[PDB]
């Protein structure tokens, strides 16, 4: 089963074998079969890999980085075989590849990759990921809701973490938080570029950054050849992570920042229609799109729309994945929170900068 839209050519790739208790055999043959399968599904990966590297996992993260630096810096892609399902090592590999060196990776447990029985299905899944990471689309929806069809609607999802420890009367709103955001860039809905960021003073920082951040999403959509310099006319927005209470906060302290970004980018009086929905069922907080166009059938048109979306819920799920990966990226912060439970706001900010995805991967689905 092929892919709807093939990713970019993958010319230079290799493998990194992290040794476990039992030694692996047949790895390069497996890498070859892997690449063959990807090609068969229409992913243009070079059948030929540059010779891979095998090593055991070093004691420190700096040693690891030092060992993988040249391999990771010189390839577009690395398939990493872990010796066992070990999230310390997974997390280290992702910090190395996503952050420090900036190269796409897939992490596969060696036993699963090398196991002949069931191998093709696993290769199918990894291949789906590879196709997305490199810009392609996997599935086509047979019947898109009129509203998505026209190619005039941008979909956005974000979630906000708040992983501080609140104590001693510390204000909740001022509490440090992390935002994860994804959005679509075309009518096809395959690609969902992400943004992450830190709010060291919470809502004060959200207020300072959100307008400009959303502004980048609008700019990303408009500069896509597919859309022909069109700003989306509609914007559907999913917010995760909020209790029924915080609904007011989202409406009052977040949605206006999006409105401001639109006011900054859009022709005067031509601002797009916006619908805000929160996931955590789904609850529509604001709708300018569905009632307008579909009257009584609005609700069902949106439930059909979000059903069409599940075809690949994605905006909210992807945003969560983005947050989780951010949590993996910012090791200094979480290590500190395991110990002291308290961290300086300046530490929050600079650890946000240090744990930012490498620019090589900036608009990519690295989190997938």
């Amino acid at each position: 089963v092929k892919v709807a839209r093939p990713c970019r050519k993958i010319e230079k790739w290799t493998y990194l074998e992290l040794k476990g208790s039992k030694a692996n055999e047949g790895v390069p043959q497996a890498m070859t079969a892997f690449a063959e399968f990807l090609n068969r599904t229409g992913i243009p990966i070079n059948p030929r890999f540059s010779p891979g590297m095998s090593m055991s996992v070093p004691g420190s993260e700096k040693e690891f980085f030092a060992k993988v630096k040249e391999l990771m810096s010189s390839h577009q892609f690395v398939v990493v075989l872990l010796p066992r399902k070990d999230v310390a090592i997974y997390n280290m590999v992702k910090r190395a590849a996503d952050i420090t060196f900036g190269v796409h990776t897939v992490c596969c447990v060696a036993e699963k990759f090398l196991s002949t029985k069931g191998q093709l299905g696993y290769f199918a899944n990894v291949g789906l990921k590879v196709n997305l990471k490199f810009g392609g689309t996997n599935h086509n929806i047979k019947t898109p809701i009129p509203l998505l069809a026209k190619g005039k609607t941008m979909v956005v999802g974000y979630d906000v973490t708040h992983p501080t420890n609140l104590a001693a009367g510390q204000s909740p709103a001022s509490a440090p938080s992390i935002v994860g955001l994804v959005s679509t860039i075309d009518q096809h809905l395959g690609q969902w570029p992400a943004m992450v960021w830190n709010n060291p003073h919470g809502q004060e920082s959200m207020t300072e950054q959100f307008t400009d951040k959303f502004k980048t999403r609008l700019e990303l959509w408009r500069s896509n050849p597919a859309n022909n310099r069109s700003l989306p006319e509609n914007i559907l927005i999913f917010r995760d992570g909020v209790s029924e209470g915080q609904f007011q906060m989202v409406i009052k302290d977040e949605l206006p920042l999006v409105r401001a970004a639109c006011k900054l980018v859009y022709p005067a009086g031509k601002l797009p229609r916006i619908t805000l929905i929160v996931s955590v069922h789904y609850t529509v907080l604001v709708d300018e799109i569905f009632r307008a166009d579909y009257g009584n059938k609005a609700a069902d048109t949106l439930e059909q729309l979000t059903h069409d979306m599940c075809y690949l819920c994605p905006p909210a799920y992807y945003a969560d994945l983005v947050c989780d990966r951010a949590r993996i990226h910012q090791k200094e912060l979480f290590d500190a929170l395991d110990e002291n439970d308290s961290v300086k706001t300046d530490d929050f900010a600079r650890w946000g900068n240090s744990g930012a995805v490498h620019p090589n991967l900036r608009n990519s689905m690295y989190y997938i």
